[PDB]
């Protein structure tokens, strides 16, 4: 039976445990439609989490710095979607978000041309306007190794077993049939996501080891 608080003092007592979209929406249509996620106790949490107990709640929107950065992290994820449906072999490494945009390291077979960014930035646009919900899933760390397991993703699982501690419970983000991995938060629905263009490829060495596979980092940006 939680608590929140919100910035502006007023406080609302929930005998249930409730999300941070519950509360936007309790507040008001326009919040809820804004709501790209939510800091609870100072976290940030995606905002389909479940907040159990009481709180300190504000909600992210893309007037936040916090709000750009999860679209552009959720531009990563959108890169693996479409990657993954024009070259289905590819295995992901990591897309993290940097100064100004996100970037996705890959392994594939072909050694991008320019009409191949092209054509995996164009599959991008399709896929994100199709707004889609993104559907998060908070597993152990044994189901995130069988998901990617399953799916080959060898890096995923490389991912799992040396660099994450097996009592983490990851976060699985679904978009369609694509899954991936990460601590987020990421959008709510892709049609925050509209806003991004690919720029440049470069190789990156996995775990910068050079006994390791060179892979292909492709460089992007992403706005509100």
């Amino acid at each position: 039976m939680p608590v929140i608080t919100l910035p502006d003092g007023s406080q609302r007592h929930y005998d249930h445990a409730v999300s941070p979209m519950d509360v936007a929406l309790d507040i008001g249509p326009g919040l809820a439609k804004a709501c790209i996620a939510g800091r609870v106790n100072g976290e940030l949490v995606d905002a389909c989490d479940l907040i159990e107990n009481d709180a300190q709640l504000s909600i992210i929107t893309a007037k936040d710095e916090e709000g750009l950065e999860i679209i552009r992290h959720s531009c990563a994820h959108l890169l693996g979607h479409a990657i993954k449906q024009l070259w289905p072999h590819t295995k992901m490494a990591i897309g993290p978000v940097i100064d100004n945009g996100f970037y996705y390291d890959v392994d594939l077979d072909r050694t991008l041309t320019q009409e191949d960014v092209e054509a995996l930035e164009k599959r991008m646009h399709e896929l994100a306007e199709k707004n889609y919900d993104v559907i998060k899933k908070k597993v152990s760390w044994h189901e995130a190794r069988e998901t990617f397991a399953n799916r080959g993703e060898s890096y995923k699982v490389s991912i799992l077993d040396e660099n994450i501690a097996h009592d983490d419970k990851p976060g699985l983000y679904f978009h369609e049939e694509y899954v991936d991995m990460c601590r987020g938060p990421h959008v709510p629905n892709m049609r925050f996501c509209h806003h991004f263009k690919l720029m440049k490829t470069a190789g990156a060495y996995w775990r910068g080891d050079s006994n390791n596979k060179m892979l292909q980092r492709i460089y992007g940006t992403a706005w509100a």
